[PDB]
């Protein structure tokens, strides 16, 4: 499954498509999807037994259900593709959940959910590298929403890039200590649509200097 | 896929019961086939075109990774459709970038979230939207993007067209699926954020629309 080779220009070819911007393949689509689905099962297994504030039936505590679902906050723009795939796997495993979005760059877009007090909240994020983005988001969500519990699921962990303490509760994949592209990962919004994750050729992070 | 009803008259797809569903509209395989077919049409239409060159600060240049097609996806309902469409657009080699805007009705329309792209003048812009029903949401978005960003061209691709719902003239350029004149759920379509994760699209039993009254 997946034919991985190099053409005469030394460029990586996966299933007949060339990736001239890539240094090495990190993970094929088949490996990525198997990893996400495996973590979806872990998430569903962990949350389905839990209970939290009942906002459907007038208190007090009730099981996670369609009436009181797990609250998922997805971080835009980086996590939208990962989130789309993950929620479908969570549905397959029967986890009741709802998704809202926050956008960070500075907070550019706020959540519209306003009843998260005493609720189980899960953040879906693309990658933990330095740890600074999640420290910022976790502090913000805890103080404004006062959730019962706050956990983080990342598609990717780059353990070698840490500047601050940040250990996600759920991790689908471990990536090399290199700039990654594909499956949501980008260079000025380019390359997010790839089905595979690759490392970027050095210096190519400046390929598109013009602001969109 | 196997689509049937159980002994309680409840629709079952691939062993999973959908008690909130009146009818199945489309299976995952039909939806994905339909999206990929539109991705080919979008790629074939835009691949040969050119627009403002912001990479070489020049005049005009072909759609490329240097000057990509600009896609504006309408949150929240379009995020799953968009995730799938962009991967199919990549399969067909269409250079593109995606930003997001969010809209809501109070009925009259209001912007909830603005796009962050600031150089769209003279660019080809494609709106990705979950559904065209009354047409009011897209008339509002198209009028706003046109006057504020001055794009070279402005087109719309919808996952679903509900033809009977029209109250203002609106025919998206690209349509993946046609749905019945009923409330649809699944594959991004929701009842108070429930049911978006379903891989299939269904019509909603009318009594289920106010099942989840509490604000999230
Ligand atoms: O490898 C990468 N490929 C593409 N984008 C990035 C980023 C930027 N976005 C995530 C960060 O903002 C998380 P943070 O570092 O704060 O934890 C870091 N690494 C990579
Ligand atoms: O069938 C449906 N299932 C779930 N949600 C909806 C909506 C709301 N969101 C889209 C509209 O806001 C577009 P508009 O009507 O203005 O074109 C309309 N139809 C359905």
């Amino acid at each position: 499954v997946h034919v991985v080779s190099r053409n005469a220009e030394g460029v990586i070819v996966v299933d007949g498509k060339a990736y001239p911007m890539a240094e090495e393949l990190v993970a094929t689509e088949s490996v990525i999807q198997r990893s996400i689905k495996a973590v979806a099962k872990q998430i569903a297994d962990f949350y389905r037994p839990l209970s939290h504030r009942d906002t459907h039936g007038g208190g007090g505590v009730a099981p996670i259900s369609d009436e009181n679902p797990l609250i998922i906050i997805s971080v835009l723009k980086g996590s939208y593709i990962f989130t789309a795939d993950m929620v479908r796997y969570l549905g397959d495993y029967g986890l009741p959940h709802v998704v809202d979005f926050l956008r960070v760059a500075q907070l550019l877009a706020e959540t519209q959910f306003k009843a998260l007090r005493g609720k189980h909240v899960l953040i879906l994020e693309d990658i933990v590298d330095s740890g600074k983005t999640l420290r910022y988001i976790l502090d913000k969500v805890q103080r404004e929403h006062q959730p019962a519990t706050l956990k983080v699921c990342v598609l990717a962990d780059k353990p070698g890039g840490r500047r601050v303490t940040m250990q996600p509760d759920f991790v689908c994949l471990t990536v090399p200590n290199k700039y990654v592209i594909g499956y949501g990962f980008e260079v000025n919004d380019r390359f997010r649509c790839f089905r595979h994750i690759f490392t970027l050729r050095p210096g190519e992070a400046r390929r598109y200097p013009a602001h969109l």
